[PDB]
């Protein structure tokens, strides 16, 4: 259960829907989903200890986080929030998120690895979710 590698994704589902419900304008969702925004993840896990780079044809960003253990970064739709990511399984990690200015969805994402090697993330606002899925380059 190594997490580690330069994930390239091959399936996506009800992401440009999520924004759509949670008020994204038509826009930013059709450049959310167009191809020169496909991410490309590259994850350096030692033991709890994460480092996860996404990077687009125009935008990179880094998240450093260790399970267990509280940590900043934004929701879906851009706005600040406090993270805590927990084990569910050998495999399966999980994360609640809390904004930290005002109300909003409830959000969550999770990271999974299939035996075939197949990373499967999800995110969730309250009764709606979106799948992607990538692949180790």
């Amino acid at each position: 259960p190594n997490f580690s590698g330069n994930w390239k994704i091959i399936r996506s589902e009800n992401f440009e829907e999520l924004l759509k419900v949670l008020g994204v304008n038509v826009m930013l969702r059709k450049i959310a989903v167009a191809a020169a925004s496909k991410p490309a993840v590259e994850i350096k896990q030692e033991g709890d200890t994460f480092y996860i780079k996404t990077s687009t044809t125009v935008r990179t960003t880094e998240i450093n986080f260790k399970v267990g253990e509280e940590f900043e970064e934004q929701t879906v739709d851009g706005r600040p929030c406090k993270s805590l990511v927990k084990w569910e399984s050998e495999n399966k990690m999980v994360c609640e998120q809390k904004l930290l200015k005002g109300e909003g969805p409830k959000t969550s994402w999770t990271l999974e690895l299939t035996n075939d090697g197949e990373l499967i993330e999800t995110m969730t606002a309250d009764d709606v979710v979106c799948t992607k899925v990538f692949v180790r380059e």
